[PDB]
């Protein structure tokens, strides 16, 4: 048998998030000013 | 057998989120000013 | 047998979300000012 | 002054594609057989 | 003064692709058979 | 003065791709058979 | 006892997406 | 006892996405 | 007893994403 359970992944936050700047998950090329 | 359950993925937040800036998931090219 | 259940994916938030800026999921090219 | 040019993103191939299986960009859950 | 040019991201191949199995960019859960 | 050019990222191959198994960029959980 | 012009703007305000309050005593503002 | 022009802007304000309060005594401001 | 021009801007303010308060006594500000 194969049993897999209860995995997670959190990029920015969990249960409260604020953002006044730039959040990018993936960026091949560019400019970010924050 | 194969049993897979209870996986998640959270990019920005969960249960409360605020944003006053730029959130991009994927960006091949560009300019972000936040 | 194959059993897969209870997966989720949350980009911005869940159960309460605010936005005063720019939220882009995918952007091949451009400019964002937030 | 800002200049951002000539960026590319390639998932599977360019100039020739041949597929006799499964290709998925994003999957939240499920059984993929190939 | 900013100049950002000539960037690339390649997942599987370029100039020739051949697939007889499974290719997944992002998976949150599940059984992949190949 | 800033100049950033000629960067590349290659996951699986370039100029020839051949796959008879499983290729996953990101996985949060699950059974991969190959 | 003498309150006058608590918040004063002298030129354009481009956009308001938040609370501009002159005098706050009680209550709840969610902007 | 004489409160006057607590917050003063003399030219443009481009964007407001937050609390601009002249006098705060009590309450809750969530901007 | 005489309060005047606690916070003074003489040129442009480009963007506000936070609390600008003249006189704080009590309460809760979440900007």
């Amino acid at each position: 048998g194969y049993e897999v359970h209860h995995q997670k992944l959190v990029f920015f936050a969990e249960d409260v998030g604020s953002n006044k700047g730039a959040i990018i998950g993936l960026m091949v090329g560019g400019v970010v000013i924050a």
